[PDB]
C-alpha cells in the first residue's frame, strides 16, 4: 500500500486533523439531545449541552464541507460516558460535560453524541472518504467531586460497562487518590493530586490499570485510527508508557498526549516523554511561539526560526509532533481586525513539519477569548472565506510533496519580519515565502534554493498575493519584491527517488512486532530493513512503505536503515525503542536514602526499561512528596513483565555518583498486575 492511504493509521505526517467540540459543530440528530438543564435550545448558555453529534459530524462528510476543505483526520471529543449532573456556574449558570471530560463509564459511549451503532456509523463514513478518526481519551480522573459531600455532582462515580465500581466517598477500595489538590508546586504534586476537583484515578490500583487497558481496546475494536491522550502531564511517565504498550501490541494506533507548556515555556520532562513514553505530543512550543509572531506581537521572526531550530533538536520524532495555532483552551486566534494573520499562521503551520491540527471554526473566522466562549457552535459552514480555500490548497500538498510532510526545514532568508523556510526531503523541495507586515514591502535579494533552475509559480495562486519566482542553475534566485502580509509557496516533487525513510511507526516496539518504514524510492522488488546490522523479517514490500517484523536483537533503541534489491542503502532513522517484553507498572520504593542539598535518588538496573545500569540514563530523580515522603523515594516504572530484574539506587548530583552498597537487589516483576517493590538502601 502507500504511506498515504487512509489505512496507515501509525503515520499522520501526510494529513491534516480537524479538530471538533462534538456538541458545538452540528446537531444531526434532536433525538439523542438531552432534556431539562443540560439542554440549552438557544445556544447562549455556554456550558450547557447545544446538541452536537455523530450524525451531524457524518453529515458534514457526505455534504462535502470537511472533504472539500483537504481535511484528513478528525479528532472528537472524548466518546465515553460523562456524568448528567448539571452543577453551578454563577456565571452561565448551568455547568455539563458538554465537553466529554467527565467521564462516568470510559465502557459506555456518551447517549448524546450517538449510540456505538452511531459511532461505527461515523468510523465507516469517515473511512468511505479517506478519513482518520481520532479520539480523546482523558484516563486521569473521573468528574468533579467532593470527597467530604458525596451529594456534589456525581461523586466523581466511575462504572464498569454499567456496574459502580466506586466514588470518591468512602473509597476503600482506593480507586481514587486522596492528597487534595494540586497546586502545581511541582512536577509530582500535579500527578497525585486532583486537577481542581476532579476525581483522581489511581492507576497504580490493579484494577483500576486493568479496567483503562479493558477500556481502550473496546474502542481499539470499533476501528478508530489514533488516541488524544488528557493531561499527560498529570500521570505518572511509568503508567503511560506501560499502558502505551498495552495499546500497541494490541492494535497500533498515532496516538498524542497533551503536555501544556506556556509562553516561553520549555520543560526538559516535556522533552523526555516526547521522546521514551511511546506516545508524541502536540506541540505547545510551536503553537505559543507563532501567536507570539503572528497574533500578539510579542516575538519576531527571529524567534520563529529558534522555535523551528531547536524543537528539531530536542525532539527524535519532530515529525510526529502535533503543531495547532489554537484550541479549545486557547483564546481563539482570530481577535478582530485583519484576518491576514490567521491565514498567514494556517499557511505556515500547514506547511511546516508535523502534524497539522485544526480547531474547527478557524476556517470561518470565529472568535472567542476564554473558556467557554472559544467553543461557540459552528457559526457557518461558508466555502468562500480565503482561510477555507489556503487549507484547501496547502493541505493536499501533504501527500503530493514528500518535503513538506518529512523534509527537514531552512531558513533562506531573515529579517524581523520575513521568514523564508525550505522543506527538502532528497530531491523535493518546497520554499516558502511569509511577509508578516501588512504595511511594508521588502526586497528580496541574495536568495538561494535547492528548487532546481526554472521558473516557479505560486501554489495559492496569488490568494496571500504570491508570485511566481525564477531560479538560476547555482540556486539563486532572481530578486523580487514580498508585498506586505505576501504569503507564496512554490514547489519540486522529484520524479524518481533513491531510497528515503521520512517515517516510522511506531517508535516503541517489541520483537515479534511489525513496525511501518514510509518514504520514496524503496522499489517494488523487496530489499532488506536493518535494526541496526541486523536483518528484520519483510511482511509487505513497497515504494513508499515497506511493513517489516522486529528481529530478537538485545532490547534497546535502534537505528533504521534499508537497502533497495539493488542494493540502494537508505538514511537512518534513529532511536527506535525495541523493548524486553510485554510493560508492566511497578512502583519502586526506598527507604532511608537521605541525600545532602540539592542531591537526588535515581533507579538503574539489569534491563533497558532501568537503563542497563548507565547512570546517565537512571530513572529519577524520584518523588518523595505525595505518596511517600523524604527520606523515602518512590517511583513508578514500566517494566518487561515476569522477568527477575537486579537493580540498585544511586544518589546524583552532577559531580558525584554515589552507588548502593551491599548486592543488588531483585524483583520478579509482575506477569499480569501492577507491583511494588519496597526495599532500604544499602550502606
Ligand atoms: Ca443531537
Ligand atoms: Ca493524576
Amino acid at each position: 500500500a502507500s504511506d498515504t492511504a487512509v489505512s496507515n493509521v501509525v503515520n499522520y505526517s501526510t494529513d491534516v486533523i480537524y479538530q471538533i467540540v462534538t456538541d458545538r459543530f452540528v446537531d444531526g440528530n434532536t433525538s439523542n439531545n438531552p432534556t431539562g438543564d443540560l439542554y440549552d435550545p438557544t445556544h447562549t448558555s455556554l456550558k450547557k449541552y447545544f446538541g452536537g453529534d455523530w450524525q451531524g459530524i457524518i453529515n458534514k462528510i457526505n455534504d462535502g464541507y470537511l472533504t472539500g476543505m483537504g481535511v484528513t483526520a478528525i479528532w472528537i471529543s472524548q466518546p465515553v460516558e460523562n456524568i448528567y449532573a448539571v452543577l453551578p456556574d454563577s456565571t452561565f449558570g448551568g455547568s455539563t460535560s458538554y465537553h466529554g471530560y467527565w467521564a462516568r463509564d470510559f465502557k459506555r459511549t456518551n447517549p448524546y453524541f450517538g449510540s456505538f451503532t452511531d459511532f461505527q456509523n461515523l468510523i465507516n463514513t469517515a473511512h468511505a472518504h479517506n478519513i482518520k478518526v481520532i479520539i480523546d481519551f482523558a484516563p486521569n480522573h473521573t468528574s468533579p467531586a467532593s470527597e467530604t459531600d458525596p451529594t456534589y455532582a456525581e461523586n466523581g462515580r466511575l462504572y464498569d460497562n454499567g456496574t459502580l465500581l466506586g466514588g470518591y466517598t468512602n473509597d476503600t477500595n482506593g480507586y481514587f487518590h486522596h492528597y487534595g489538590g494540586t497546586d502545581f508546586s511541582s512536577y509530582e504534586d500535579g500527578i497525585y493530586r486532583n486537577l481542581f476537583d476532579l476525581a483522581d484515578l489511581n492507576q497504580q490500583n490493579s484494577t483500576i490499570d486493568s479496567y483503562l487497558k479493558s477500556a481502550i481496546k473496546v474502542w481499539l475494536d470499533m476501528g478508530i485510527d489514533g488516541i488524544r491522550l488528557d493531561a499527560v502531564k498529570h500521570m505518572p511517565f511509568g503508567w503511560q508508557k506501560n499502558f502505551m504498550d498495552s495499546i500497541l501490541s494490541y492494535r497500533p494506533v498515532f496516538t498524542f498526549g497533551e503536555w501544556f507548556l506556556g509562553t516561553n515555556e520549555i520543560d526538559v520532562n516535556n522533552t523526555y516523554f516526547a521522546n521514551e513514553s511511546g506516545m508524541s505530543l502536540l506541540d505547545f512550543r510551536f503553537s505559543q511561539k507563532v501567536r507570539q509572531v503572528f497574533r500578539d506581537n510579542t516575538d519576531t521572526m527571529y524567534g520563529l526560526d529558534s522555535m523551528i531550530q531547536s524543537t528539531a533538536s530536542d525532539y527524535n520524532f519532530i515529525n510526529d509532533m502535533v503543531t495547532f495555532i489554537d484550541n479549545h483552551d486557547m483564546d481563539r486566534f482570530y481577535n478582530g481586525g485583519s484576518t491576514r494573520p490567521v491565514e498567514q499562521a494556517l499557511a505556515f503551520t500547514l506547511t511546516s513539519r508535523g502534524v497539522p491540527a485544526i480547531y474547527y471554526g478557524t476556517e470561518q473566522y470565529m472568535t472567542g477569548n476564554g473558556d467557554p466562549y472559544n467553543r461557540a457552535m459552528m457559526t457557518s459552514f461558508n466555502t468562500s472565506t480565503t482561510a477555507y480555500n489556503v487549507i484547501k490548497k496547502l493541505a493536499p500538498l501533504r501527500k503530493s510533496n514528500p518535503a513538506i510532510a518529512y523534509g527537514t526545514t531552512q531558513q533562506r532568508w531573515i529579517n524581523n519580519d520575513v521568514y523564508i523556510y525550505e522543506r527538502k526531503f532528497g530531491n523535493n523541495v518546497a520554499l516558502v515565502a511569509i511577509n508578516r507586515n501588512l504595511s511594508t514591502s521588502y526586497n528580496i535579494t541574495g536568495l538561494y534554493t535547492a528548487l532546481p533552475a526554472g521558473t516557479y509559480t505560486d501554489v495559492l495562486g496569488g490568494l496571500l498575493n504570491g508570485n511566481s519566482i525564477s531560479v538560476a542553475s547555482d540556486g539563486s534566485v532572481t530578486p523580487f519584491t514580498l508585498s506586505a502580509g505576501e504569503v507564496a509557496v512554490w514547489q519540486y516533487v522529484s520524479s524518481s527517488n533513491s531510497p528515503l525513510i521520512g517515517h516510522v511507526g511506531p517508535t516503541m516496539t517489541k520483537a515479534g512486532q511489525t513496525i511501518t518504514i514510509d518514504g520514496r524510492g524503496f522499489g517494488t522488488t523487496s530489499g532488506q530493513v536493518l535494526f541496526g546490522s541486523t536483518a528484520g523479517t519483510i511482511v509487505s514490500w513497497d515504494d513508499t512503505e515497506v511493513k517489516v517484523k522486529v528481529p530478537s536483537v538485545t532490547p534497546g533503541k535502534y537505528n533504521i536503515s534499508l537497502k533497495t534489491s539493488s542494493g540502494a542503502t537508505s538514511n537512518t532513522y534513529n532511536n527506535i525503542n525495541i523493548l524486553t517484553g510485554n510493560q508492566i507498572c511497578v512502583r519502586f520504593v526506598v527507604n532511608n536514602a537521605s541525600t545532602v542539598y540539592g542531591e537526588n535518588v535515581y533507579l538503574t538496573g539489569n534491563v533497558a526499561e532501568l537503563g542497563n545500569w548507565d547512570t546517565s540514563k537512571a530513572i529519577g530523580p524520584m518523588f518523595n512528596q505525595v505518596v511517600y515522603q523524604y527520606p523515602t523515594w518512590y517511583y513508578d516504572v514500566s517494566v518487561p513483565a515476569g522477568t527477575t530484574i537486579q537493580f540498585k539506587f544511586i544518589k546524583k548530583n552532577g559531580n558525584t555518583i554515589t552507588w548502593e552498597g551491599g548486592s543488588n537487589h531483585t524483583y520478579t516483576v509482575p506477569s499480569s498486575s501492577t507491583g511494588t517493590v519496597i526495599v532500604n538502601w544499602q550502606q
